[PDB]
């Protein structure tokens, strides 16, 4: 299993991309930002499911869309992208 098709088959790519901005934030943007930051996990994952705070867009990501585990998957494939 891989958190980029998982990314894929939900409705992260609606605005997400590994590579590009829209509405949420580029996954590998994510990368290019935290890289070496992990810290959360756990309230990244919160936003996945309570949206964002507003750090490149001030529109959060609609919140509720799981449960907290098929979230916390893709929660630490964007801390952890590359
Ligand atoms: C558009 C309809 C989105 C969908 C669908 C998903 N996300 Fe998203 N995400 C979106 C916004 C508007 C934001 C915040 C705006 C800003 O630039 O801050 C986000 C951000 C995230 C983040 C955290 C980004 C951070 O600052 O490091 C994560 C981890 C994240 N989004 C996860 C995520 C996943 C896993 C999705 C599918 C399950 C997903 N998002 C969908 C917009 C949208």
């Amino acid at each position: 299993e891989d958190p980029e098709v998982l990314f894929k088959n939900k409705g992260c790519v609606a605005c997400h991309a590994i590579d590009t901005k829209m509405v949420g934030p580029a996954y590998k943007d994510v990368a290019a930002k935290f890289a070496g930051q992990a810290g959360a996990e756990a309230e990244l994952a919160q936003r996945i499911k309570n949206g964002s705070q507003g750090v490149w867009g001030p529109i959060p990501m609609p919140p509720n869309a799981v449960s907290d585990d098929e979230a916390q998957t893709l929660a630490k494939w964007v801390l952890s992208q590359k």
